[PDB]
């Protein structure tokens, strides 16, 4: 675990990423992973289980449930972290299979796949911040849904578990993932500056 | 964790692999492993315990949701992704056991080998598409099924347990399968090309 | 995790050991392990939770699930997994423990010995076949069984958690576990033939 | 787990950091995270579960569980011991930069940076001890406690889970903390009487 | 993982310990550790939350699985392996302490206390094989038992969770255990003639 | 997992260490780690959900647990281990720093240093011996208790879970303790004579 290792690791072995790339979006990403570890299984964990409604109609909970939380937050991260890190991953990979094939016997490509991986990055950041507006708009979840869905009969009130400290790890993810889009604009305009 | 020790690790220290095979196929491979990870426990974990049916019937709960799923898709992603990996563990295992009996002391035979593994590939991958459509045609879940299995009376209704949740990851999984088909294809038809 | 390293781990370091016996006999052992990985705790978690029957007796339900699966197949896999893997460590470890005491300072010794493992663990898998086949006659498992054993007056039926899922892994392992013995009896064969 | 690595693991391969700041801020650490490790999940694994009201009325368990527990204490300190770290994770990030450009092809910016990050630190330090009294006066838990937010009618009592050792886990968190902010002070002041 | 240094590891580095000791011994306490592993949490894991009696009388189920297990098999055979490799790991710790001694700067101490660790192996295996009997008389376990403990009035009848599971397990276990005593025993003859 | 390089771990590099504390406080050290981990999540898992208390009153469950157990036995001894193996590891550092400096560019200090840690390793064992007795009187639990703490009507009877288990383990923890301090306290007595 050697800092040198770590380092050359979150790098990716790049040789065009800037100071901002090979530090700050790398220790904002370790971030954003130790926070949904640490509030994945414990915060979330009872999402479902604990959500309860007022009534008696079988399979008004699941169904009120799946109305008002269509995709959890949890996995809705999961999911950005995952496709924020593919382009990360495929330059990772491209360069080691040049260093491969070199061996076994190309900056400016390097440089504009680099380019193209960081926009795709922060398209990413885009889509993912925009989708999880949709979904949830705000920031602050509420104790009480009002829940009207079939087979519930008219409207039902549904409690939800830790809205409080769901709401705190909403605004702490949400804060790292705008940091994330004003360095990777940051990282952008740097590069294009540097090139002329 | 070296990016080379991990590429080599991935690529199985093949020469007949292209870029494709050796940088697409890995990423999108390591992409559905990491879904899957996330997804298996969390979105499908409470699948059975959750299944409610509206009745007083002991024992129509598990004969529905048996009916309804005859397999769990993380099962049944989790036996693709082994199948599909199974031809490449065997390249990977015939290029070390070469290595040892020559080091203890043949392209044309790793080439073939290796055009055979991605036929393989290619075709477990359509294998499991079609019987994922045979058993759950379409691609989205309901959130409310009709039962009448024995000895359910008559029809009864059960509710399913984040149908919209399970909803978005069968599209990402579907689309990442149907990707590593696309890039298979291409895969063989570059080999046989190049092979002229 | 590099593939000469796993190669020579799975290999044993042996210098007797053919190209099935070494490839093919190591990735159907590894394809074993994944599946019972999988389907471990997942298919067969809630084996005994989730089995019920339709009665009021106090017990019935522990008692009929004992009378139904003495031993659950995932234990059963698991028995035999390391009962068929013991040879193979025993060879492994005796193979170093000459290394060991030729450092510290044969082969018809290790020829034997080889011979001799491979016809226990041939042994091992047919007996465990035969166990499977005893205890749980066909290969499919039913939704509804008849119980009759005490406490439970008369006749009750009891249900039983996934039966297809369940049938699904079993025909994998079986199917498995069928080859490996069609590969033992080749590698004996070949053996046989060789010595001559 | 050489006990040089890990003393240069802990340390940031940082040559500005005194005797303190290297052996006893890094053992209270570990202390904090062991401490933590260990009475997450078996103290505050059913603090929401075994969280119970005196009431007949449908969600009241939730809301009044929300309202005196906004964020729980294993996840309040598991952010403090991330905010913390984080200026010790950009210094070594920063370190390894260095070297690699340097390998590629300064001590004052070291310097200054290491005491921003040790300032930081103790800011960090100070703003979770005054958020922990704000949400939470005073030190002990109590076993009753008094909810009357909707929809609980008039005031109901509930009933924490284990106050008591929560309470003593709160005092050994606590003063650790307090010991951290302490030892920061003291390398602060340290280092600049040093600079003198 | 290396073959020659898992048998370095296993052997603990002695230069008295015979082929039994180092191949066999080694093989049947691997098989052990491999066997309560996949036995503990799965088939013990419910052995008191599923054990009911068939009574109204509150504390009567916790007070009867106290009665009749005053210490699970699992916890049994876990503190047997402890203990019985305790003084491999004495004699392992002492081995290395005089390498670092001389480094710093015998063999019939050597040899003699390895003689004592195999006459305390073998005592601690008998001791815990006896304790075994005294506990649990016989080898199988009953569905139905007898409770008569305070509070349960009169005798109420208790039903316990996989007898014949756990059956199969206890005559693994044991069988493996008397195969230890007998290499010991083995060990310790051979040991004294080669002396001689 | 080299035997020299888990002793140079457990010894901490330290030069002034004796026989007894390099191997015999060691292996108790593990001793005490071993059990712990086997008994903790195994034994003392369902402590508080298994308890029951024979009433209607809501709430007398949570309070009565909490008023015989202010602090589970399980999370004392790991607090025990944890501030026993504190100077432990300060000297582990300090020796760590040392080389580092050294490096860059006391044998009595170290000395006293050691001296220091192990009267300190001695105070802390003989606090928490205190602490338990204090805590627990006796070594024994008892299946019934009674308790009358508000909100619990009078006096009501409390059932505890595996009395009998946990006090097999209180035993063994305990006298594992014991064996701790006589050899810390024979530790300073040999460094004292030696030092004359
Ligand atoms: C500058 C930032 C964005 C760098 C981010 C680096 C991320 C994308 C890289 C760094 C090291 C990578 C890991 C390296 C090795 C493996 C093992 C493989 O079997 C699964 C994926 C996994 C676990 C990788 C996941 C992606 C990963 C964590
Ligand atoms: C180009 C793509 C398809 C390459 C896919 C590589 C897959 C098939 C290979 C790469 C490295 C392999 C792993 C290498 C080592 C082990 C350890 C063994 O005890 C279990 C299997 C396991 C975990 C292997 C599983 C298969 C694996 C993940
Ligand atoms: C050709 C086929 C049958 C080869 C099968 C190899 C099996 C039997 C061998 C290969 C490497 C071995 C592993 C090597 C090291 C350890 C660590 C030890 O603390 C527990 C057992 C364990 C985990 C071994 C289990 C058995 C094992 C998996
Ligand atoms: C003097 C004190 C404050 C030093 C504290 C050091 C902390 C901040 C450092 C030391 C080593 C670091 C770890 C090194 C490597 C990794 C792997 C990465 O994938 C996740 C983060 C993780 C696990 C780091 C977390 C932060 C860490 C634990
Ligand atoms: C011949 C037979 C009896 C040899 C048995 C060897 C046993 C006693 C030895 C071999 C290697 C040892 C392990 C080596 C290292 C560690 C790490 C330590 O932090 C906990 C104990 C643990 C996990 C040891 C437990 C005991 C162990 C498994
Ligand atoms: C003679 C006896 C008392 C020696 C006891 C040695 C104990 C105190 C030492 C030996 C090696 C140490 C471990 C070495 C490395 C790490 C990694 C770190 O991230 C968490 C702490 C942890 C896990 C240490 C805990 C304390 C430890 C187990």
């Amino acid at each position: 675990m050697n800092w040198t290792g770590l380092y050359t690791l979150l790098s990716g072995v790049n040789r065009h990423s800037t100071a901002i790339g090979r530090v700050w979006l790398s220790v904002i990403f370790i971030f954003r992973i130790m926070v949904l570890v640490v509030a994945a299984e414990s915060v979330w964990g009872d999402e479902k289980s604990s959500f309860i409604c007022n009534t008696l109609q079988p399979g008004c909970n699941s169904v009120c449930y799946d109305q008002f939380f269509p995709i959890s937050h949890v996995r809705l991260w999961s999911l950005q972290l995952i496709l924020v890190s593919t382009p990360a991953l495929l330059v990772a990979m491209h360069v080691a299979h040049q260093q491969h094939i070199e061996k076994k016997m190309i900056s400016g490509t390097l440089w504009w796949t680099y380019v193209i991986s960081v926009v795709f990055r922060l398209l990413f950041e885009a889509v993912f911040m925009y989708v999880f507006y949709l979904l949830y708009p705000g920031y602050a979840m509420v104790r009480l849904v009002k829940c009207d869905v079939y087979p519930c009969p008219n409207t039902v009130d549904c409690f939800v578990s830790r809205p409080t400290e769901k709401t705190v790890f909403t605004v702490f993810m949400l804060a790292a993932s705008g940091i994330c889009i004003i360095l990777n604009v940051a990282e952008v305009v740097y590069l294009i500056i540097r090139a002329c």
